[PDB]
């Protein structure tokens, strides 16, 4: 019911202002909130900030000074505005709306890259170890995902990525499956410590997994594993 299409230039020079649209198309909506999330060279995702169905914005402290994420309700358009940029903020760039009156789903775009030619706070750190992982198929896989501080399992959420692809939301809430994942998935865990498992690998698992923290402000992303299967 509903598609995202980021766009603006591929190029900026340092301390130039970035500045991005995205074009929000299929069903009216009700509610909601529409972020901007960003995944550097490397593949780090970080939560930018959002807007809201009421216009009410939270933007990430690190950035707080440097950006304005606005709206065009008539022309369904959501900005994004990134002031006095540098190497740092070269990045591909995803909108992307979520309703939390529905745990169970999250839109993105297909994300558009950029690269470059105040306030303070707390976050909470989300590590994902092995960073990559080789198994064979039809062995049963297990990754995890620890928090440096508690957070609500209703609250942790996993995502698949493919490369060429935005990240898919895979688990939400600690254990339930999203719509679109074999039934071979699974996840678990509480406070600092979850986990996402495979019962039997099949060779269309090989991807990324990030794991997702939204209990705690900003919203945090974990490195990610990236998973391999075995034998060329
Ligand atoms: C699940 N990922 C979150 C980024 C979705 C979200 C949750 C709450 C919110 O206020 C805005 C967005």
């Amino acid at each position: 019911e509903v598609q995202l299409q980021e766009s603006g230039p591929s190029l900026v020079k340092p301390s130039q202002t970035l500045s991005l649209t995205c074009s929000v198309t299929g069903d009216s909506v009700t509610s909601g909130y529409w972020s901007w999330i960003r995944q550097f060279p490397g593949n780090k995702l970080d939560y930018m900030g959002y807007i809201s169905y009421r216009g009410s914005t939270y933007y990430n402290p690190s950035l707080k000074s440097r950006i304005s994420i606005t709206r065009d309700t008539s022309k369904n358009q959501v900005y994004l505005q990134l002031k006095s940029v540098s190497s740092e903020d070269t990045a591909t760039y995803y909108c992307s709306y979520f309703d939390s009156d529905d745990y169970a789903m999250e839109y993105w775009g297909q994300g558009t890259s950029v690269t470059v030619s105040g306030g303070g706070g707390s976050q909470i750190v989300l590590t994902q170890s092995p960073a990559i992982m080789s198994a064979s198929p039809g062995e049963k896989v297990t990754l995890t995902c620890s928090a440096s501080s508690s957070v609500s399992s209703s609250h942790l959420y996993w995502y698949q990525q493919k490369p060429g692809s935005s990240p898919k939301l895979w688990i939400y809430s600690t254990s339930n499956l999203a719509s679109g994942v074999p039934a071979r998935f699974s996840g678990s865990g509480s406070g600092t410590s979850y986990s996402l498992t495979i019962s039997s690998m099949e060779a269309e698992d090989a991807a990324s997994y990030f794991c997702h923290q939204w209990s705690s402000f900003p919203f945090t992303f974990g490195s990610g594993t990236k998973l391999e299967i075995k034998r060329a």
